[PDB]
């Protein structure tokens, strides 16, 4: 039948809200109150792809836009990108392999993995109104651990 999915917010566990930073670039920040409202909706889509209790496949979709987070190389290194697509072939169960994270469920956070690239993570720097990027490592500095927000 049709993918299900679930509309939703991100923050880091810095507790940063992610917002866009121009088309295709978001950037998280520090926010509350009215300013909330420019934080970024997420349709999650139940994809696809091997599966365990603790490791889901999704697909990060914005709500309601054709554009979703995507894996690809860029000038030879895993980046995250915004993606264009057909508003007509998606969302779909079997999302091409670029739009697939493995959302990983350890100590009452999310990590979003790469599908197509092993063990690289979505991640915020420490600073505000820096870019959210793929780093190639759930330690150090920056931050791959997030909180979901169930959203109408
Ligand atoms: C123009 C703009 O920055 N809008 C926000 C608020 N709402 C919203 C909803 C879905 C996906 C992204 C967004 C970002």
């Amino acid at each position: 039948a049709p993918v299900r999915s679930l509309n939703c917010t991100l923050r880091d566990s810095q507790q940063k809200s992610l917002v866009m930073s121009g088309p295709y670039e978001l950037k998280a920040l520090h926010l509350q109150g009215q300013d909330m409202e420019q934080q970024v909706v997420f349709s999650m889509s139940f994809v696809q792809g091997e599966e365990s209790n603790d490791k889901i496949p999704v697909a990060l979709g914005l709500k309601e836009k054709n554009l979703y987070l995507s894996c690809v190389l860029k000038d030879d290194k895993p980046t995250l990108q915004l993606e264009s697509v057909d508003p007509k072939n998606y969302p779909k169960k079997k999302m091409e392999k670029r739009f697939v994270f493995n959302k990983i469920e350890i100590n009452n956070k999310l990590e979003f993995e790469s599908a197509q690239f092993p063990n690289w993570y979505i991640s915020t720097s420490q600073a505000e109104n820096m870019p959210v990027f793929l780093g190639g490592t759930k330690g150090g500095q920056d931050i791959t651990d997030f909180t979901m927000q169930f959203v109408s």
